[PDB]
């Protein structure tokens, strides 16, 4: 039920984190570009490291939760111009169709 | 095990920004997706049942601000929910 639904094998797992990693980089550089304190730039390395590090989707799910709707749309937080509000709701849409398609 | 306090406390937080975010709404389709959400945020028990919310709706619930009167850009929005993601493990 649940478990079929966030079902994967291992063999999955080095290309899912791989390619969803690339795209969390392609998203952090766009928001974190021009940092130009050293506050930013600690931020930027925090991320970059922690990205980095990551090996399993759990460990990239922070970030999929967060970026969910620009990783699936294909947009960039800079160009989507979009409120705030329009932003949480496709956040909402999201969920709403994780757990359809886990009840499907 | 979470207090049945805090639990309670932080749901209804959600709903009432849920809510907020939702008065816009009026087309058939966004107000049974509405329903839906208000029905799985009343619903929910622990923590884990809210954790999605709580993720989506972080930088609110951390200001207490509401998404309709919040002046931000998706981008800043983004920002806070990395400094508050970054702050949490540290």
């Amino acid at each position: 039920l649940r478990l079929h639904y966030t079902d994967q094998e291992k063999l999955d797992v080095p290309s899912l984190v791989e390619i969803c990693k690339q795209q969390l980089i392609v998203i952090l550089k766009d928001m974190c570009s021009d940092c130009s304190t050293t506050d930013e730039k600690t931020s930027f390395l925090y991320h970059l490291n922690r990205l980095r590090s990551a090996v399993t989707v759990v460990d990239l799910h922070n970030y999929i939760a967060v970026f969910g709707p620009c990783l699936s749309y294909n947009k960039l937080p800079s160009t989507w111009n979009i409120s705030v509000c329009d932003y949480l709701k496709q956040q909402l849409n999201i969920l709403r169709a994780a757990d359809s398609q886990q009840n499907a």
